[PDB]
């Protein structure tokens, strides 16, 4: 399933997607990506849109 990650902030702004079996797996990938790019913020997940939104 395709999951999306919306990054909103002063550190990095953008959107990336990942293919995973579930949201748990997708979240793992996205957390690794956010950390690698120096992003922290508050995370929200919306199941209806399979989207994670991170505010820095």
């Amino acid at each position: 399933t395709t999951y999306k990650l919306i990054l909103n902030g002063k550190t990095l702004k953008g959107e990336t997607t990942t293919e995973a079996v579930d949201a748990e797996t997708a979240e793992r990938v996205f957390k690794e990506y956010a950390k690698k790019n120096g992003v922290d913020g508050e995370w929200t997940y919306d199941d209806a849109t399979k989207t994670f939104t991170v505010t820095e």
